[PDB]
């Protein structure tokens, strides 16, 4: 209980919203650059957060946690800092990205969250932009998931940590439906994920300029294209698995562990390694896609 200001010279901001910033900082002893999340006690209380990182961000996936300190009104929270930047943007803006290759991705990260699941965290805020490459190999291994901001842990009436596999003692009903809703949520955002890296565009909102109602219509149709233009190229497989991902019906909605066991991930070495034929536009992807978690997200 000593200092934050004292181990680490502050830099500029890399993020930030209303409970928080992200500053990126230095050890000064060292000489390695880090992220800081500052979050403030008055507006917000981030010991779920917190307790999900120390946990489990040992998670070659997960984003490693390397100090934390209490100011008083403030918390810090210093992590590794991701210098490849945000996932799909990356892939986006690669012209000759390839099905093999997606389903590298889609696997390292679907993997990460089976484990989640498994212990009882359900993400539920998993959109791309929390998704980060650690560095600029553009390999699976640096894919890091970032923001725990919304997790949650299944907990018992009295405040105990549970799993899935024990229900053999009693909890809520509403809750289980709950946590087995909030994964299947999970499944979902990564279901878009997919959509948007095997086509290079989204499948509820066009750009920016979506109106949340328009879509939120589209969710709730059920429907989305799976031919025509950019999906001509794509192997049945993977559209398959699109279309089981994106289920309307939360309780259809394949599992992570579903997931895991679709073709389209286990015979990874069947598949395409030529070029995906996409739309090139990134920056109107990530309009679409803050539009779509918008109007998701207003509650
Ligand atoms: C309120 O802001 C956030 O929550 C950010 C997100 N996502 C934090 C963030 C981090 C980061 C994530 C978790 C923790 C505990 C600390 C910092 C981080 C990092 N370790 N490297 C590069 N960019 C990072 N960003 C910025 C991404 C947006 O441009
Ligand atoms: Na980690």
């Amino acid at each position: 209980s000593i200092q934050f200001t004292d181990g680490y010279e502050v830099k500029e901001d890399i993020g930030v919203g209303s409970y928080s910033v992200c500053k990126r900082c230095i050890h000064k002893a060292t000489n390695m650059e880090f992220a800081v999340k500052i979050i403030d006690k008055s507006k917000r209380d981030p010991t779920e957060e917190i307790e999900i990182l120390l946990r489990y961000g040992q998670h070659p996936n997960i984003i490693t946690l390397k100090d934390v300190y209490d100011d008083g009104k403030y918390v810090y929270v210093v992590t590794e800092l991701m210098k490849g930047g945000e996932l799909l943007d990356k892939i986006l803006r690669q012209k000759f990205f390839s099905e093999r290759e997606a389903s590298a991705v889609l696997f390292t990260i679907t993997k990460t969250v089976e484990y989640l699941h498994a212990q009882g965290v359900v993400h539920r805020d998993l959109k791309p932009s929390n998704i980060l490459y650690v560095d600029e190999s553009g390999n699976p291994e640096s894919i890091r998931i970032c923001d725990f901001g919304f997790a949650k842990q299944l907990r018992a009436e009295n405040g105990l940590l549970m799993t899935p596999c024990y229900t053999a003692n009693f909890v809520a009903p509403e809750v289980l439906e709950r946590q087995g809703y909030d994964a299947a949520c999970d499944i979902w955002s990564l279901g878009v994920l997919l959509y948007t890296m095997l086509t290079g565009y989204t499948p509820f909102a066009n750009g920016p300029d979506d109106t949340p109602e328009e879509i939120l219509a589209r969710i709730g149709s059920g429907k989305f294209s799976l031919s025509g233009g950019y999906w001509n190229s794509v192997s049945d497989t993977a559209k398959d698995l699109v279309s089981k991902m994106l289920h309307v019906d939360p309780h259809q909605r394949l599992t992570a562990a579903l997931v895991l066991r679709h073709p389209w991930i286990v015979h990874w070495d069947q598949l395409p390694q030529y070029q995906l034929n996409r739309q090139d536009a990134p920056h109107l992807v990530k309009g679409a896609m803050a539009a779509t978690y918008s109007a998701l997200n207003r509650n």
